[PDB]
């Protein structure tokens, strides 16, 4: 089923892909993965790719952030940058086919709460992972490859002994990327590679590259228009304020991005943008310049942001017309 | 006409019996109901000994109270409640502060008057907007200022010439010289302009010691007596300056939005896209509020609770103000209010 049948924008950056419905999500993807060509590039059986897809879209909980629309949008990003910024010029066939399916994976059983949060409420999860840190990105990848092992989903089952390893690794590297304290750690060889220039020859340019593509995709909905970065906003503080209302309960001091009586949202979101955010795009920037529009997207956001900030003071009365609150 | 026949011949209810806090400073009329005010009117006159010390004739009494509500309209703020509640504070300051050892006894029942009378036909805005918008109020009085209490004055001076309703009509000439020459210092002695022409000279008078003997003197007391009941429901609890503000602003934004339809730009504090609250009423509570009625204290010690009220009523408002910020979501969890 052609991508362009879907909507004739769907591959532009202009486009927003949490505005097709759910049920059309697992098609969509599809779409993407034949418009990419890898289903005959692989020679990826079609019932399995099927039977896959659902299962990962079926992994997700429904947390209001976490959930499988972000899975789905994160994907639609890794597509988008395909499409246009020519990644084939950069990166190995089967290193964006793993970039792509790790995108679709990378959130799995995510359960609306931080690595911190695992490790205090002393989860399985923690018990299991809290040693060797990235406590959540390891059950993610857990999840990936239980996945894999079930009867009729393993996609890689036919690839050779060389490349089936290679996908795994990928994965797991990708899928490990995703904890943004690991993005920080990296930040200062992300700069050092995009001053001295990318070099194709060079593997360890290859690993650097592919984790900055992640992230890119994991914070994508913050390059769109201002609807998508305010939902999203709504969306993710919802989310936090109930792990902060978890940790209360628990006797923890929640941080402040979690603790809806303090958190001040404009604030909290300006800060993200300004020094998580553009930093990012303006890095992938630096190495594509086809990705300008990116970093400008988020910039203009930027603004919109502090041009809003003085709604969150109360002038005037309330609409009820009363000082009751 | 029934309400007047029940004020007629009923018999005013003892003082006492409207509220056992009724002569307390800590009593709030304003949760007298409505319908209790005009006899509540009839029983702090009683109390007071003005009836039958000015032998006031009962039927003119009875039609005069019921034309004095009747001649206010229904504003949030500037209504007969306002109006009730105004006087009721004098009559606190009587029973509370022993007037009768600065003031004469015409002074006192002119002030009490006028307190009734004091924003008579109020129609919700100001003297500025009164000039601005070109009203028939600026027309007749803006060459000479104040026209709000100017107007408040000639409403109460058309109810006296109302057939029926002269309280003061056996007077002799002087007396009644003499008690319209006071209802007309005392009403425009409520513009605040006014207030803040005479502060200096008010306090001149408290520091250097107030002389019943000096007729300057009982002026100035009176204006500042005036300006104390007119504010007096910042000297109440929490609940009460609280739910005032909420009335004065919805009366103050509603001139706002009007001036807004007449292509002018409106004071920040009738601005409703603008004023922020908690630091307009702070600035009141220090600038106007407070000093009158630390001159007030100076000049009555006995009144060192009305300023460690408003003191308070300031302090509240400075622990409340964060609330005017928006912390986490909002109730709905929607960020839909942009
Ligand atoms: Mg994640
Ligand atoms: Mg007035
Ligand atoms: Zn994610
Ligand atoms: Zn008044």
């Amino acid at each position: 089923q052609p991508v362009a049948a879907i909507d004739s924008n769907f591959a532009s950056f202009t486009y927003t892909p949490r505005s097709l419905p759910e049920d059309d999500t697992s098609m969509a993807i599809l779409s993407m993965l034949q418009d990419m060509n890898f289903i005959n590039n692989y020679k990826i059986d079609c019932p399995t790719l099927a039977r896959f897809c659902l299962m990962v879209k079926k992994g997700y909980r429904d947390p209001p952030y976490h959930n499988w629309m972000h899975a789905f949008s994160v994907s639609h990003f890794c597509y988008l940058l395909y499409k246009n910024l020519e990644l084939t010029n950069y990166l190995e066939d089967i290193e964006i086919f793993a970039l792509f399916i790790s995108c679709m994976c990378h959130d799995l059983d995510h359960r609306g709460t931080n690595n911190s949060f695992q490790v205090a409420s002393k989860s399985v999860l923690a018990a299991l992972y809290s040693s060797e840190g990235s406590v959540m990105e390891r059950h993610h990848f857990a999840q990936a490859i239980a996945i894999l092992n079930t009867h009729g989903c393993n996609i890689f089952d036919h690839f050779s002994r060389k490349d089936y390893q290679r996908m795994l690794d990928l994965m797991r590297d990708i899928i490990l990327a995703t904890d943004l304290a690991h993005h920080l750690r990296i930040f200062k060889d992300l700069q050092k590679m995009a001053e001295v220039g990318y070099d194709r020859n060079n593997k360890q340019h290859h690993r650097l590259l592919l984790c900055l593509l992640m992230t890119s995709c994991d914070l994508s909905d913050q390059t769109k228009g201002w609807k998508t970065t305010r939902k999203i906003a709504e969306l993710i503080y919802k989310e936090f304020f109930s792990q902060g209302d978890l940790e209360k309960a628990m006797g923890n001091r929640p941080m402040e991005m979690m603790d809806r009586e303090k958190a001040y949202i404009p604030e909290l979101q300006i800060s993200f943008m300004e020094h998580i955010a553009m930093p990012i795009y303006k890095l992938l920037q630096d190495l594509f310049p086809k990705a300008a529009e990116l970093y400008e997207r988020v910039a203009s956001n930027r603004e919109h942001w502090t041009k809003v900030s003085h709604k969150f003071t109360i002038r005037g009365l309330p609409s009820n017309n009363s000082l009751d609150f």
